[PDB]
């Protein structure tokens, strides 16, 4: 397993544009296009994400594209955000992934902000920090997908992913 995967597991793959858990326009493997209400703004932001004109439908390896893209950006954002990064250092490989899954779901900004989670990770308590990441609207949001996260931040394993 790897971050690649598991984030497949945890978006799903959609050829057209959709809404999201938040009712945001979306396509592929969970790229947001945009926050605004109007469909054609996301068909907008679509084809200048993708470079042509596309009337809202994606091919499978166009999809592909934007989502290394996305996981790309999410590591760099790791890495030059100052809360983050010495999160993301002193973990292990596992444990990496599930940051930046985080990361990708709800932006460097929304992670950075669990404040609290993040000394407990990188103090390695893994018990502790797996009850406060649960005092989130995250997690009452979107529970399965949470605990999934939570399960690999607590064990350091894939379990919650076979
Ligand atoms: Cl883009
Ligand atoms: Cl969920």
């Amino acid at each position: 397993m790897n971050i690649f995967e598991m984030l497949r597991i945890d978006e799903g793959l959609r050829l057209k544009i959709y809404k999201d858990t938040e009712g945001y326009y979306t396509i592929g493997i969970g790229h947001l296009l945009t926050k605004s209400p109007s469909l054609n703004a996301a068909k907008s932001e679509l084809d200048k994400a993708i470079g042509r004109n596309t009337n809202g439908v994606i091919t499978k390896d166009e999809a592909e594209k934007l989502f290394n893209q996305d996981v790309d950006a999410a590591v760099r954002g790791i890495l030059r955000n100052a809360k983050l990064k010495p999160v993301y250092d002193s973990l292990d490989a596992v444990r990496r992934a599930a940051l930046i899954n985080m990361v990708f779901q709800m932006g460097e900004t929304g992670v950075a902000g669990f404040t609290n989670s993040l000394r407990m990770l990188q103090q390695k308590r893994w018990d502790e920090a797996a009850v406060n990441l649960a005092k989130s609207r995250w997690y009452n949001q979107t529970p399965n997908r949470a605990k999934r996260m939570i399960t690999t931040f607590r064990t350091g394993t894939w379990d919650a992913y076979k």
